[PDB]
Parts: structure tokens; sequence; C-alpha cells
């Protein structure tokens, strides 16, 4: 039947309004998918009938996510275990994932290095590791994924935080890595636009989410309402599917109303006329 | 309101001071009668900056040559600079790794080096300088860009490193506030400046008006001296009208009541 079937899900109002069928048969990578938001995303994609390749360090937990993804109705589900501290693993993982699915439609970059809320003093090793895992590996994964994503006119989904847009104490190294993602990915988005690289980039700005790990890390320190991980995971997928530049997800209505920076967008448009790139394309 | 006398006898470090904005800052500080320790890789060019700083009326002037790719050099440099001056009042973090305007493709080495030189060495320098800066109720001055606040194509690695500085230094500023660490942090958001290196890098690509390096250098020093959180310096009036993010400041204040830090300080 598939050989006698053809068409497009992305018609009028698909910019616009999400349908779970937009992910049916799509080839998706989810990093940091053994737990939390990442695991929830893998489950939503499975229910949508997507092909899924999940990664994290723990093979045992990834096995359970894969098994459950298959129960949920994933077109295919596989895992490749490894550390994102290793840039060779990050590069090879994408090639293997792409070969496992026969291509790539969406790259969901979600993993982070283990971090706790603490004042910054002298932990330069944690600052470096945060930059390596939360930022550099995302760049390595993007470079490795791009040829496949250009072929499919695919999507890059970058999971960030409110701490990647505004400042918070106790998360200096983490926040620096999240701000770096905005600078890097927002720059390449402008580059893709002029180079006719039809690969969308979604930066997801998340508030406090009720994941086991985050709840433990903020216990007795941060007294905020935590948003549900299930809904968070769906909002990220929706944003990627709709090719939205930015997703904002938080418990507070004040956040949603204030995080947006219309002045940044206006300034970027005003500077777009001040440079000549026809020598690079 | 700034007065040049605010820098008279002050003990100041200037990184990336062999040329451009950094060199201009060293010269302004010299004219103001500050004690100055300049750094960059080129000993020969630093020797000339030092000699000229002394002619201009610096209370004292020294150089220590080395690469900011080396975190051990960065750490030892501060100690050595503070021992020469007998302390530290202001740490001016200005150096960057060599960068050109290009589309991003494969260059992960340049992304890593940009993060190491433009960001990580600033953190290492701050850690090394903090005990002296706490003693003097001193200042940290971080030289950034409009590309460290808004997005630009052709500078992805550079921009990531500048955005990282905002996230890191703005976080520690809030930490210092609750810890009673009386060390100010000034993030300088600069537009196009007429430095030899920047002008060559943008030639035939960027055509906007370049602001003068002499005035730029002074505005950075002024901001540090006045303990301003942020300095905005650009040729365009539309930039000055738009760069500021009042909503970010409001959001930060609204979240400030949602957390309790008295377990890290008591
Ligand atoms: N939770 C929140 O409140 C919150 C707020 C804002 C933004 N976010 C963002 O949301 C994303 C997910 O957060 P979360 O709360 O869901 O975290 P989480 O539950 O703790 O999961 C993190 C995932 O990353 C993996 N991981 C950890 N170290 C790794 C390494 N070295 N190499 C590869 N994978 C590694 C973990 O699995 P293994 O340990 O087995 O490797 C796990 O699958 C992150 O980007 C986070 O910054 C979360
Ligand atoms: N110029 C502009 O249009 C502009 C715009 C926005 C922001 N900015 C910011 O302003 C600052 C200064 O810019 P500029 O135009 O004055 O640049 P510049 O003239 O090229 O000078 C950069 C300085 O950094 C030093 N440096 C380079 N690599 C180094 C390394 N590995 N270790 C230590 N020092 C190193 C250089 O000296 P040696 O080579 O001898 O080491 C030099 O003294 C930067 O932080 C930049 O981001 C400038
Ligand atoms: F998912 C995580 C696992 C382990 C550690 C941190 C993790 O991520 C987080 C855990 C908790 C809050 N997080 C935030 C926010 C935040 C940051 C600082 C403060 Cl004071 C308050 C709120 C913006 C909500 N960004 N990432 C995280
Ligand atoms: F000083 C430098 C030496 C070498 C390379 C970059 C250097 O720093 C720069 C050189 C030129 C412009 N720069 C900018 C601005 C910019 C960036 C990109 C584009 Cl398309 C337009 C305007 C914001 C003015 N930020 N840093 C630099």
């Amino acid at each position: 039947m598939a050989s006698m079937t053809g068409g497009q899900q992305m018609g009028r109002g698909s910019n616009e309004e999400f349908r779970p069928e937009m992910l049916q048969g799509k080839k998706v990578i989810v990093t940091g998918a053994s737990k939390g938001i990442g695991r929830e995303m893998a489950y939503h994609l499975a229910k949508m009938g997507a092909h899924v390749v999940v990664t994290a360090r723990s093979k045992e937990t990834l096995q359970k996510v894969v098994s459950h993804c298959l129960e949920l109705g994933a077109a295919s589900a596989h895992y490749i275990a490894g550390t994102m501290e290793d840039m060779t693993f990050a590069e090879q993982f994408v090639a293997q994932a792409g070969k496992l699915m026969g291509g790539l439609d969406m790259l969901i970059l979600n993993h982070i290095t283990n971090t706790s809320l603490n004042l910054f003093h002298d932990d330069i090793h944690h600052v470096r590791k945060s930059m390596e895992v939360n930022f550099l590996s995302y760049v390595v994964l993007t470079v490795a994924a791009l040829p496949m994503l250009k072929q499919s006119n695919g999507s890059i989904v970058v999971v960030s935080s409110l701490a990647g847009k505004v400042a918070y104490p106790m998360v200096a190294a983490y926040s620096a890595s999240k701000f770096a993602l905005d600078g890097f990915f927002s720059s390449i988005r402008k580059e893709y636009s002029v180079s006719r690289v039809n690969v969308s980039i979604t930066l997801c700005v998340l508030g406090l989410i009720d994941t086991e790990t985050a709840m433990k890390a903020v216990s007795g320190i941060v007294h905020m309402q935590a948003a549900p991980k299930e809904e968070c995971a769906l909002e990220i997928i929706k944003g990627g599917a709709l090719r939205q530049e930015e997703v904002y997800y938080d418990s507070s209505r004040w956040t949603t109303l204030l995080i947006r920076n219309p002045c940044r967008k206006i300034l970027e448009e005003l500077y777009s006329t001040s440079y000549n790139m026809d020598r690079f394309i």
C-alpha cells in the first residue's frame, strides 16, 4: 500500500495548527531520552507513529523506553547508548541513527550534564563540562545530522530554559551553556535563510518542569509551580513540527507575556540590510 | 557622573591590550594616573604600550605576555599582576580569539577555541582575581558585543561565546548581591568599532558606520568606574533605542521572590 500512497500532511493551516499525523512515519532522534522530558517526547512520538532513535548513557533504561515506544505504536524504535562528553560518539551516533531509520526528519537535542543549584566559586571543571555537554555536543550532532536534514527539509529542536534567556543565580555554568545555544543556533538560522538551507531551528525556552531530577535539584531552594513534563514534551514536538523559531513553556502567565523580546526581532531585521553575504552564497 | 580622577591610583588589569580597544583602554587609564598591567601574546607590542603608558602618566605600567588558550597562564597572570601592583581594583576582560566572518559548516575546532578563549578564560581570570577584588570592593568589566545580545549570521561561534558571557556573568552578579560580595560586573555591549582588525574582517561584508575606538575604550572604563551593570555603545540611534530588554529585568525581579539562598550564605 505505501508504494501506491503519496501526498502531504503540511497543507493550509499547518503553520498554524498541529495534528499528531504530522509526525506519522517521521524519522526522529531524541537525545537525553532515558528520563524526564526526553522520555516523554519519545512516548508522544511513538503514539504518533514516528520512527524513533533514543540516546542517553544508560542502556537498561533506554531498553525500557524503546520497549514502551513499540507498545505505544512507534513505526520503529531503537536506542544507542553513550556519553555526549565524547564528541566522536556524538558524531557516530547520528550516522548510525540515520542508517537505523533510513534518514532523518527531526533532531531533538535535549540532554544536559548533571547539575545542581550552587553558588559559583571555583568549579571551572563544571563550567567546561557544561559547555562541552550542553552546547558543543549539540553543534557536533547538528554538523553530523545536516546532510540528512537538508535532504528531508527537516528540523532541529534545541531544548533550552528561561535561564537561557534571563539570569538566575545558582546556575551560572548551566545558564552560560543555554545562552550559548541561543547565540549559536539563532546565528545559523539566519545563515540557513540566505543559503536556502530548508532546515528549521526551534529553540525551546522552558520554565520549571516536574521531572524527578529537577524537583530534587530545586528542593527547599526554589519555591515555584512546576509545569507537567507530559505537556512540556508535547509543546516541544508541536513547535518543531510547526517549524516555529521559538517555543515558550512555563506555569506562569507573566512569563508567557514577558519572555518575548520584540525589540531583538526588530533590531535583527534593521541590521539584515547592513551586510552583503553574496560571496558566501 | 564620571570623573577621570576615579581611576587615579587604581590597580587595573587590561587583557587583549596590545592593540584595538584594549590598547586604547590602557592609554586612557595611563592618562588618568592608574597602575596598569597589560596582557596579550605579543611581548614586543606590549613593550611599546607599556612605554607609551608611562609617557602618558601611568602611576606604574607592566606587561605579562601569554596566550589565553592556556588556563594555567590565565590563573598565574592574575597573581603576578596583583603582586606587581599590590592588589587589584578593576579587571578588564577584553581579549578574543582570531575570528573572521564566515558561514558555519564544519569548524568545531573554531567553536571550541572561541568558547575557551572568549568565555572560559574570562571565568578562570575572574576566579583568580576575586580574592583581591573582594578586598578592594573592585570591579569586573566584560567586553561583549551587540552579537552577544541579538543574532547575526557569519559569527555563530563568536556570538555563542558572547551570549555565554551574559548568562554566566549576569548569574554571578545576582549571587554576589545575596552573598554581600561588593564586586561590580559591567557587561559592555558594543556595536561596530573602527579597530584595524575588525575593519579588515568586515571589509566588503558589513557597511554600517564604525564608531571610534578611543571613545569606545573610554565608555567601557566609565561604565566600570560607575559600577553600571551594562554599557551600550554603538553609532546608530535605533540600536540605542532597541538593545535594552526592560522585560528581562522585570521578569528577573518577579522570580527573585520565588527562591531562598540562605543555606549557601550565613
Ligand atoms: N526540568 C526542568 O525543570 C527544566 C527547566 C528548563 C529546561 N529544561 C531542559 O530540559 C531538558 C531535559 O531536562 P530534564 O529535567 O528532563 O532532565 P533529566 O530528567 O535529568 O534527563 C536528562 C537526560 O540526559 C541524559 N544525560 C545526562 N548526562 C548525559 C551525558 N553525559 N551524555 C548523554 N546523555 C546524558 C540522562 O540520561 P543518562 O544519565 O542515563 O545519560 C537523561 O536521559 C534539558 O535540556 C534541561 O535543561 C528542564
Ligand atoms: N571591533 C569591533 O567592531 C567590536 C565590536 C563588538 C565587540 N568588540 C569586542 O571588543 C574587544 C576587542 O576587540 P578589538 O576590535 O579591539 O580587537 P583586536 O584589535 O583584534 O584586539 C584583540 C586583542 O586580543 C589579543 N588576543 C588574541 N588572541 C589572543 C590569545 N590567544 N590570548 C591572548 N590574547 C589574545 C590580541 O593580541 P595578540 O594577538 O598579540 O595576542 C589583541 O590585543 C573584543 O572582546 C571584541 O569582541 C569589538
Ligand atoms: F533538569 C535539571 C536536572 C538537574 C539540574 C537542573 C535541571 O534543570 C533545571 C532544574 C530546575 C530549574 N531549572 C530552570 C529554571 C530555574 C533556574 C534557576 C532557578 Cl534559581 C529557578 C528556576 C528556569 C526554570 N532551568 N533549568 C532548570
Ligand atoms: F574585533 C574583531 C576582530 C576580528 C573579528 C571580529 C571582531 O569583532 C567584531 C568585528 C566587527 C563587528 N563586530 C560585531 C558587530 C557585528 C557582527 C556581525 C555582523 Cl554581520 C555585523 C556587526 C555587532 C557589531 N560584534 N563583534 C564584532
